[PDB]
């Protein structure tokens, strides 16, 4: 075994991001596992106090949320069960619906922030406070929620950030931005979604690249660790946690050339 | 200056390998740096830190296992089941990816070999025989498995720069999970009975891919994140030794609570 820290503080996580190399005005997208960094003093949410300090109001820090409750799966239900969630089911708020439930703590908080703001698209959804957070998360498109209209879209544009805080490299969102832009030899296209429109709940069909399962023979284990090889990001400790800080032009970049080298129309 | 016998010996211990022990090897010896003697000098380093009464295990597998010939033309399946040896302890090769030192284990006196082509184990020390007798053929990462004696003779593993996503002993905690669903295979395999090749079918618990939505990466930096196991250097390697009981519960707990019916 290994026994707990005494609780890191607000500006001792402040020098740690600083040291990683994060700098006043950027833009960041955060994947972090809270209980990764260890007992910090005053919780998770002086993580994202002291992110925000190394950013300064200047900067933007932005979280995929999702929705952990959204009833994707009932076209696979018998007819009765699917009527009673057809009428039953919640619509997606944006105030209220939940994060999805692996390494979502943080994006929890965030979204008791004063001034966060969340996107339109349900399964797609992303959370986000500072600067750029209304730019980053305004007109996320239904369709194709990791394509060209979607947050991780003008992150790239803005030539924002991702920071890893102790998440495995296979939950970078950013990938799935990667699989829409490669040009691939195999792509599955997919649902029904209870949304609000004028503040009632109405069920849309969304169309989207499949995210759950890849278009062809990779991981997205794979082509992270093939990019932190090759000197992809910056590396360093904050708490417990071992970091990464990648810029998200080069890593999509680097996602698509990888993906279009192995099943794309120059392989 | 190359990383000296001593001073493994003296890392291993720090880490908190002790005499008697039981060990599950997980390694890649680049990460380890260079070694006098040789990447063997890591494998006997540690067995001098276990002394004779301990027991070090590796993963080894199969390389060469053909579970691929339905895949293949008919008229290719044909010749590979007339050509294709079967699987022989003595001289199969390990799997090649972090296994150096698996087949360096495999030139040990007294080394012993499991018998399950595709998870197949080796060992040398004091419970080798055990750890590696009657490993069942069917469901090798099971209860008649090295892995499920490895907990109960309260063994460690001990990941010497290999990543945590390697970690067979969480096929077994796969195994033991009540969860909704996982996926089953059924694949041929040439074995040898009574020194005579024959070809079988093998059914087990798909171990190439999850059966749900999670990665051996996210529980052991999970049970790592609270408080499990200990960590150090070695060599020029981020090594972790985990106990396989605490860790098989632990991964259990955790594919049950996330994914049963
Ligand atoms: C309309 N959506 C479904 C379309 C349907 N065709 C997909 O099969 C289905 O995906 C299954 O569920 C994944 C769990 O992640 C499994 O894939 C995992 O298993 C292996 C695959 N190699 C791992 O290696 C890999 O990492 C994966 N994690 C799939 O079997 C989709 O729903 C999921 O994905 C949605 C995201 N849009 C979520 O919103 C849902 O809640 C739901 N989890
Ligand atoms: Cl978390
Ligand atoms: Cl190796």
């Amino acid at each position: 075994m290994t026994d707990l820290n005494i609780p890191h503080t607000h500006a001792h996580l402040v020098d740690a991001f600083q040291a990683l190399g994060i700098r006043a005005g950027q833009a960041l997208m955060l994947h972090a596992s809270v209980k990764a960094v260890g007992a910090v003093m005053g919780g998770p949410n002086v993580i994202l106090q002291a992110l925000m300090d190394a950013l300064t109001p200047d900067g933007t820090l932005m979280m995929y949320a999702g929705w952990q409750d959204i009833p994707d799966f009932i076209d696979s239900l018998p007819d009765a069960l699917k009527a009673v969630y057809l009428e039953q089911h919640p619509p997606f708020d944006p105030a209220t619906a939940r994060a999805v439930r692996e390494n979502s703590v943080l994006a929890e908080f965030l979204r008791t922030w004063p001034c966060v703001h969340r996107s339109a698209n349900p399964e797609a959804s992303m959370v986000a406070v500072g600067r750029q957070a209304a730019l980053l998360t305004a007109n996320h498109a239904l369709d194709y929620g990791y394509g060209v209209e979607s947050p991780l879209a003008k992150l790239v544009a803005i030539e924002g950030y991702v920071l890893m805080l102790g998440a495995p490299l296979d939950t970078i969102t950013l990938l799935h931005h990667a699989e829409y832009l490669a040009k691939m030899r195999h792509k599955n296209v997919v649902y029904p979604c209870p949304i609000l429109r004028d503040g009632r709940k109405v069920w849309v069909t969304v169309e989207d690249y499949d995210t759950g399962d890849p278009h062809d023979d990779y991981s997205f284990e794979q082509i992270a660790r093939d990019y932190v090889a090759q000197g992809g990001g910056t590396r360093g400790k904050v708490g417990d946690a071992d970091a990464y800080l990648f810029a998200a032009q080069d890593l999509t970049r680097f996602a698509v050339q990888w993906l279009e080298s192995r099943f794309g129309d120059s392989a």
